[PDB]
């Protein structure tokens, strides 16, 4: 019962994440197709990254996932095809994901597709890997792909070929880990006593903030649930309450909840309500934070 | 063959719904997950109520009903799992769904499992229930549960062990009907002649405009198809049309159609044109009908 | 492992595709749904057809596409069902999809279910048809059908009787083919040396511009790969490039592309940019091309 | 004391109509420049005229009329300047304006100035003329008009010269009628007993709905004030009132009322409320009255 | 020399103030009208209240001030003239306007003429009042006032008989204190140590924030220049920083300053950038200020 | 008979502009006050600087120019005022303003003044200056000005001063030429036979692109009226027109013009339509031009 789990740029507006599907049908009749979202800002390879990091841990071992915005089709390149080495564990503690305490999935049990372009740069930070292939073996490829469309000629028909059990190794030759394409992940600082990053998303559709401050930044500097903050936004916007793990810690609706989202990530909303929305904040604006 | 159709506020611009999806493929590998909608406002539960109630006639016998708004996510709530009664008719007549004389469905097949939040009120008002538990079983939901994911941990992971065929009496101890908490449905007055009551909805994406006045409540002041109606919304736009059973009824392209909709409520449309949009007509302006 | 493919304009906002889907799982229980998209203009048949048209060659013999928007839902008219003759190949080239060679599709192995009002006028000038009929027997629709709901009742529900095995010519009487409606679609004028279209769509989310001008258009004019080309939009935006297969052949991030979509048909971009949205171009605009 | 009442299309947004009133200061040293409004949608030369039309009766006598949007500025065309018969009287009902029984106007006291672009269509019409003259002479006008501004060069110059006493008939040769220009102005149809028309504007910043259907259109189908109205705005929002004189006879705020503006025309609006704007009507829709 | 200063809801989209101007100089051909804006929320007494206020100090004396929202017209009202006592000094510190020491101006020399419908409440509060008179004689309005002008009718034009030298003891009765309408002043309240009251304006065209604490309530809780103060924002925003004289003070561009606005009141602001825009901050949200 | 034509950034939605001139007919009673215009952007001086460079030839000798931004209200920066020495002709052809033959302006007869922040680096370019004084004397300044609002204090106070006579160089001490701030000019750069520049303004209401590419910059280049030219914008839409002295030139309603604007620069039109709004472009696009 393979699946592939299918992030793409494609969008849902026509019949363009339909037409992969169907190739992959084609190619793997038993497989499930799992969407994972297809309204990524387009080119965008960070938020992507988002998307995907994330999801080996929710996931049955031996999954593919489908994982494509690309900008460079038609070109040269040749997608990259990885085994991730640790499925890793996540949310606001870091833990297995299911009932009971937890599903623990082996290494080694999951398979990225995606174009050579750092789409999976935060995968390979965070999992690791056992082996990567670049993707060129008209067993796997069209032998005239379409050149404006490598998202399926070049993620979603080798997708399915490895969903069907086409052996990993032999899409093409393997890659040395420098010629694997990296996005460069800006860093938080501590600037004194201080943490500054950035709002990576506003996490629709509830509006809420989330920062690229992760938890093990907060620990590094001592602050653990309790601890009083002062987040700012956008140098401007200041915000002031106690860390807690969930929203309804805030009290009254509308109230400001400061927390770490389940990706594991310094967050900030108010209770049952929209914060981003009202006052028009966005990803990239700085976010510093204080005790 | 098991079935969970799932509704949520989750939205599907990013993973969330993959996240849960993935749990639910390991869980129970055979399992086909059928998207109800992830769309509604968050937290609206009486809107996420509209989203489901509808459902199990058209579903086989066995499905389960992932059913989640989530605000309370993080307290010590906890979801309610509850195995309907009747399956009950719909429609602008009341009859069963499918081909033919549609497809008539058993007593006690179908199981929601939601937030006991209110959300399963119009589930509960419209089918009736035969057994309702407390989700709290560590064989079915995490010990360890996300404080921000509830929907995924309380809702998604139950559901998958459900639809595995986990028996609905061991989730969690029984629950008494006034432990499940309701929404308030405000009802339809009659006010002399005329029946007074709002709008539910507008129907995207046409922009037809649906009311909380149910064909019962047209029966009950001898209303039916053919009456020359007044139907006033917001307290100023007297339209006055023939009851018919659609649009096209209406005559011209353009021209206003008052009508009953395919969930059984008093509507009103333009004829292959938007009503709603152009002016701006909102969910719960006023709607007045009469003869 | 039958497959229905659905596009409809019924939205992804509320349970209605659900509804759908419910029944054509209640129908035929082995059934893979796709989703082609549901996002379309309503009423928009044109729009509707550029979604369907190139779907087969990507799918598996067999595959039953229920294709709907329903503006006539609740009339006497009912909906056509067509077996059509050629899979046809397709994209800027001319091919089969698929890896290696691709994956030739048999003739005479798809069946599209549509309302009888032209969505279908493009597959059947592209495609071909084998045989059509009228969808009329009590055994694949309901005896009491949903007025306000044909796209469930007149397509959903039939096209998984379809998927099922039920016989395509049990459905109801041959349609001769004048009695198959359809579209007029305006044609590709030349004006001198000069090609005269329209912009057929904005192509989302990347906000490219397509057009109704075909490769066929251009190689009956001598216009290749390499051709300098100026390519005016809507009377008064002249854009100047040579013709080149891809987005990245116009070299800088921004820089105008012009070429062949993955449809067949010239179009226009910016490379790794939004041409349509910052000066909002928009479909039905006019679309000039020469040497 | 002379005055110049000054119309223009040229906006408030830069010094465009500071250059024309040093101008006219500098020719006209003692003149007062009244705005009447620099607004108008660019060109629209019916929009124009309503800003116009009423202006006589509230002027001191002798008062200049500077009136121009001028989209032929730089061609062979030159301005008219006419000296009005009748100032007539205006409002809901007809009278003279100002203090006590209102300030008779004595005839042929005004002169307009404007493009010969029908711009005075309806002031000809509802106050006739006594000469017209075609706008020349080097004495009034530039020997080298600024060609993209005409609205200075032919309008506002000549006023200033006017203004300070200039002979009208010495600006340059007399305009038979014919050779005056004129927009057609759509009659009020009579469609069995309800009145056709359009409405003429949003009435900014109230947001009330002004119709083109005149009091002496009413009183031509028996209406008066306290008849029950039925008026259909865009072919499909009705609205019920009786015909009252002001806004507060409706009653409570918010509610609909139906009047006679302050020019003498059949309007809609809510009682301190705006109308137009929460179901964005807009100018041109039409406007069907019936009792 | 007489002045009228003009404040009216009635807009500059067209000639409706310009109306108004020809009836003064008709009735006062000598008369300075000044604009003070008109550009108010229709209806809004308590914004137009705001706009005419701090008038008195920079005008001449003898300057009759006509300011009007009229969502009475055309009723039994009728317009209240008063004559004001003290001029009253203003701005951040309290003092005369002008150059040198400022211009000191005498009592009672001032005119206002307004609606009685609460304009005037601040107007009184601040500067006091020596005599008040209901304006109704067809000496000094029409006889027949046109019923949905009443601006125009009951204040323009017996403004300009006022600016003549019509004596204001023989416009009408005069009105006792009871008899002249007031809106009601929500008061800024301590709150311990804190003082809370509402952001009264956004300050355009700049988005900075102006709130309804005075200087005078600052004073009462020991805050003047260089206190640090905490500033809370629609109960969630905790703005810090010194109160400063100006916008400078805050250092770097788009750094906060709480200062004291011209009109003398507390307000926030960025440094040479918008505070309101980017955030949509909004009237009659709450301001707490505390050091 | 003095005249201050008054340009700042305080916009028309309150009474801000009305206090300056209260004051300034306080100040100087015989004074008309010419609003130029109050709807800048805030703060940015090289957009103010357009609106007041080209004023002198309009207006008539003795004129003072009150025209300001002050961003650094309530610092020690003190206000600039300067006797200009060319009034300058001006235009598409360079020529006095006028009927005939235009009205000849002597040589230092007007006066700016303004904050010393490069308001005027435009003013002192195009038309020199005879004289040069900081403006520091208290008879013409409050000794305790305001801290928010230079504007009024440092502006339009003294500008009433010069206005009613007090001789400029009593304002306070001489300014070398070193002391007057001026802001950068960016060049328009020759680019092989191209020149090279920006979008300088969208000449609102219409929607004309004005650039800052200037006739002597044609002229340099041999290009004059008839040229068939390539004026690229945003680097990307490319127009092509001959340069015409008008928009009619275009021929038909909607089509390209380019033209010189009446303030003597390269713009690109439509005729009689709006090119910027439907397009969405903006000042600061690229602009290049070529034969
Ligand atoms: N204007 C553009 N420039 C660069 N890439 C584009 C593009 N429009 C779409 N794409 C890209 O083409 C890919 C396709 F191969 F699947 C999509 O995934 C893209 O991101
Ligand atoms: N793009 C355009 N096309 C035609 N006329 C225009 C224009 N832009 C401005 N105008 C016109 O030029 C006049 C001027 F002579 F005063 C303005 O009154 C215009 O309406
Ligand atoms: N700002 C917020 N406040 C309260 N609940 C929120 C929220 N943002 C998201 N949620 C809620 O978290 C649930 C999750 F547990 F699944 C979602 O279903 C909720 O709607
Ligand atoms: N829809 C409406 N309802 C009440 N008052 C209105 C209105 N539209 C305009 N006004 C009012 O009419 C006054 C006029 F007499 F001068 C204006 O000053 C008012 O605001
Ligand atoms: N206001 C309207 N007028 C005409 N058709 C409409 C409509 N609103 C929805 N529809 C149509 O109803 C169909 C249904 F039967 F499935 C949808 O597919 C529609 O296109
Ligand atoms: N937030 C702000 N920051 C800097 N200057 C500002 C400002 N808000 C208004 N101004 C400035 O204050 C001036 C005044 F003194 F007249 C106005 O002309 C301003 O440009």
């Amino acid at each position: 019962r393979p699946i592939i789990a299918f992030m793409s740029d494609l969008g849902t507006t026509d019949d363009s994440v339909a037409q992969c599907k169907g190739l992959m049908y084609s190619i793997c009749p038993d497989v499930t197709v799992v969407d994972v979202c297809h309204s990524m800002t387009p080119w965008d390879v960070e938020e992507g990254a988002r998307y995907i990091v994330d999801l080996p841990r929710f996931f049955p071992e031996g999954t593919v996932f489908a994982t494509t915005t690309y900008p460079a089709t038609g070109t040269t390149t040749r997608s990259v095809a990885v085994r991730i080495k640790q499925a890793a564990k996540g949310g606001a503690r870091g833990q297995w994901a299911g009932s009971g305490a937890g599903f623990e999935r082996a290494e080694g049990s999951y398979i990225y597709i995606a174009p050579n372009n750092g789409l999976l740069t935060t995968v390979l930070e965070e999992h690791g890997y056992l082996e990567a292939y670049e993707v060129t073996s008209p067993k796997v490829i069209p032998e005239q792909p379409e050149p404006t469309f490598y998202s399926r000629e070049m993620v979603a028909i080798p997708s399915a070929h490895l969903a069907a059990g086409f052996p990993l190794s032999e899409v093409g030759r393997p890659l040395e880990d420098h010629e694997i394409v990296r996005f460069n992940r800006p860093a938080v600082e501590q600037d004194g006593e201080a943490l500054v990053g950035v709002v990576s998303a506003i996490d629709h559709p509830f509006g809420n903030v989330w920062t690229n401050i992760h938890r093990t930044d907060l620990e590094k500097a001592g602050i653990g649930y309790g601890a009083r903050l002062r987040l700012t936004l956008d140098g401007v916007l200041p915000f002031e309450a106690p860390l807690t793990p969930t929203f309804a810690d805030a009290g009254e609706i509308g109230n400001i909840a400061i927390y770490l989202n389940s990706r594991g990530y310094l967050s900030i909303a108010r209770n049952a309500a929209s914060l981003a929305y009202p006052y028009h904040l966005k990803e990239g604006m700085s976010a510093r934070v204080e005790a």
